[PDB]
């Protein structure tokens, strides 16, 4: 329940992004909590303590690219426009939802941290990207063709993210998505229930820019027929491709590190080795991680073994080619490099977000004072920029 406050400890929000199949706020069932699940409501937690707090809501199932976009018009408001260019060349729709803006007063100066779980660690980085460089082919494609383009392909737009802070984000992707998500058989019948789900208005799973509702005045027939010829079953503009190690590579090459942002990762593992150097899930692994946890402590490349359930501890850590350094809760803050904070034993990628029920080991009090380290962290920041 509880609303922000008044008079806020913190002078950067805190921004706050999902992760892949992420829901939060209205596009959520029932009594689903991203953010806390059974264990805590981590928004009420940190207003309560007097903070400025703010959960993005992004497509579930889309790119880092539809997603970041998504991000950037949840703070500041106005009609999402995914890219004249980008969205010709993945052929899907140019324009997606209208948010309010929660953050209108975003811009150079006024900046805000952005914490990320999972997936979203990846789209708080593709995001700062395009804020400060924008998009060449959006800027090409507008000289050639004319037309508007947006401010934020326009480029140009630093000093809007004080801090990026990753918790069990696969920033150089996850067999999980190679071997298993990402191929045509999974991702064709996540895709199916996604646009059943659409067409029925039942769950939102942010996929409707591939023509999952249907038209005006449309027959069942050509439904059917535009859903078949989408060019969704075999695109590299999808959300599980990006969590493939090859596509969070192409992310990798994209981004370069802020000399002017404070970078930091959480990383969790909850496997052990056993016989012959495998890996298996701990006692307390999520029911839904186990078979996954499993399949990547037993893969062909070795360091990749340890493992969150669904990331490997060395794609947490870091993205490669992109300097990084040990450090912990106590070590000194370092502006334009990712600081590496020491591999949490027996934390898997849902203990860190409450949403593993069954885990009694973790409880409320524990993700509660989690999340206070991390924004005692954002307030050692802030303090150290002010003077
Ligand atoms: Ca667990
Ligand atoms: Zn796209």
């Amino acid at each position: 329940a509880v609303q922000n406050p008044e008079n806020p400890k913190n002078k950067d929000p805190f921004v706050f992004v999902h992760g892949f199949t992420g829901f939060v706020g209205e596009v959520a069932a029932k009594g689903e909590n991203y953010w806390g699940g059974t264990k805590a409501n981590l928004r009420n937690h940190l207003r309560k303590a007097g903070y400025e707090t703010y959960e993005a809501s992004v497509s579930a199932l889309a790119s880092n690219h539809e997603r970041a976009v998504e991000l950037y018009y949840y703070l500041k408001g106005g009609r999402v426009d995914y890219g004249a260019a980008h969205s010709e060349k993945y052929g899907h729709e140019r324009y997606g939802k209208t948010y309010e803006g929660v953050l209108k007063d975003w811009k150079p100066g006024h900046p805000v941290h952005f914490i990320g779980h999972s997936m979203g660690g990846q789209t708080i980085r593709l995001l700062e990207h395009y804020l400060r460089f924008g998009d060449k082919a959006e800027i090409a494609y507008q000289q050639q063709h004319g037309g508007i383009i947006s401010e934020l392909f326009k480029g140009g737009q630093d000093n809007m993210v004080t801090s990026i802070t990753t918790i069990a984000t696969p920033h150089n992707g996850t067999h999980a998505s190679d071997d298993i998500g990402n191929t045509p058989t999974i991702r064709n019948i996540l895709y199916s229930f996604a646009q059943m789900s659409s067409h029925l208005g039942t769950i939102d799973f942010g996929m409707d820019h591939w023509g999952f509702k249907r038209k005006d005045g449309e027959s069942l027939t050509d439904y059917n027929k535009r859903i078949a010829e989408s060019k969704i079953w075999d695109s590299e503009d999808t959300g599980l491709y990006d969590l493939t190690r090859e596509g969070a590579e192409k992310i990798n090459q994209k981004t370069e590190l802020n000399p002017n942002i404070y970078y930091k990762t959480y990383t969790g593992v909850a496997t052990h080795e056993t016989q012959l150097g495998k890996h298996i899930a701990d006692l307390g692994m999520e029911f839904t991680k186990i078979l996954t946890g499993n399949y990547i402590g037993s893969v062909d490349d070795i360091l990749w073994r340890p493992n969150d359930g669904l990331v490997s501890e060395i794609s947490s850590q870091h993205p490669s080619d992109e300097k990084n350094i040990s450090v912990d809760e106590n070590s000194e803050l370092h502006k334009g490099t990712w600081q590496v904070m020491p591999t949490m034993k027996g934390w898997d990628h849902s203990d860190f977000i409450g949403n593993d029920a069954l885990d009694t080991k973790h409880s409320a009090i524990e993700l509660t004072n989690f999340y206070h380290s991390i924004s005692d962290y954002l307030m050692r920041i802030e303090k150290a920029e002010s003077t």
